[PDB]
């Protein structure tokens, strides 16, 4: 499949360079998948997924995302136009408010919930969570992400956006999940991404078109956005056969444009995912 005129961090998971503004992608499109998106919640209404995302859990008042981050990522994920992986389940667990913010209990709560309620779920596939959230270092949050990881969910988590070494934010410097950071369309290091030995891979995210509450659309920047890239093509490639929950952030690593990255600090790995298709 070819979508045109696609935004250019689709574009740019599929190709081994930059410039393009063509998303190129096996028509299975994540069919069978699920991917839990764990921020303010999703609108699921919008025309733009189909009828295929559904809020499943709120620690608030109600399961209305009042914000916009969560039906963004949500959009990246798996929205029509927007989405890696057009054809997922979105499933969305509300552990942020309105505002943005939450506290480390809800959020460790929102994981243990995940790791139960993909049982609860058909997704013959594999599960993906997408976690575009995070703070100070908190072995709770890294345990709690650890535990989700190691229950069959593949975990993708944002850097953090502090230009600053990873490993002192939480769930970023948990070292058995997918850690993500931010690249820009000129294949830089985005300026506010995090860094670190603990980062496994970097997709897009500055300048990112996706959903938005109130059946709109925006662009917006940050590792929050480049996390459901990684989250999408985990989905993705485990649809196609190609890797499981357990391994597919070893399998993205493998696969991706090496060395094509500038601003990174040494030590820092120099990798961009790429789903290697090929019509
Ligand atoms: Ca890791």
């Amino acid at each position: 499949a070819a979508q045109t005129n696609a935004p250019w961090g689709l574009a740019r998971i599929s190709s081994t360079s930059p410039g393009t503004s063509t998303y190129y992608y096996d028509e299975s499109a994540g069919q069978g998948s699920c991917v839990y998106v764990i921020d303010t919640g999703i609108e699921a209404s919008h025309p733009e997924f189909e009828g295929r995302a559904q809020m499943v859990k709120t620690y608030y008042y109600s399961s209305r995302d009042g914000n916009g981050h969560g039906t963004h990522c949500a959009g990246t994920v798996g929205s029509r136009t927007y989405g890696v992986a057009k054809k997922t389940q979105l499933f969305g667990v509300k552990v942020l408010d309105d505002n943005g913010s939450g506290q480390y209990s809800t959020i460790i709560a929102g994981m243990d919930f995940v790791a139960s309620d993909k049982n609860n779920r058909n997704c013959p596939k594999g599960v993906v969570a997408s976690l575009s959230l995070g703070g100070g270092y908190s072995s709770s949050v890294n345990s709690a992400a650890a535990r989700l990881q190691s229950s069959g969910v593949m975990v993708a988590v944002a850097a953090g956006n502090n230009n600053a070494d990873a490993r002192n934010y939480s769930p970023a410097s948990e070292p058995s999940v997918c850690t993500v950071g931010a690249s820009d369309r000129y294949d830089r290091r985005s300026s506010f991404s995090n860094y670190g030995s603990v980062l496994d891979i970097f997709g897009p995210g500055t300048d990112i078109l996706s959903t938005w509450i109130g059946g709109s659309t925006r662009s917006i920047s940050g590792t929050s956005m480049a996390t459901p890239h990684v989250a999408g093509l985990a989905a993705y490639l485990m649809t196609l056969g190609k890797t499981t929950a357990a391994s597919a952030c070893r399998y993205i690593a493998d696969t991706a444009n090496k060395g094509d990255l500038s601003n990174i600090p040494f030590g820092t790995v120099n990798l961009l995912a790429y789903n290697n298709y090929q019509a």
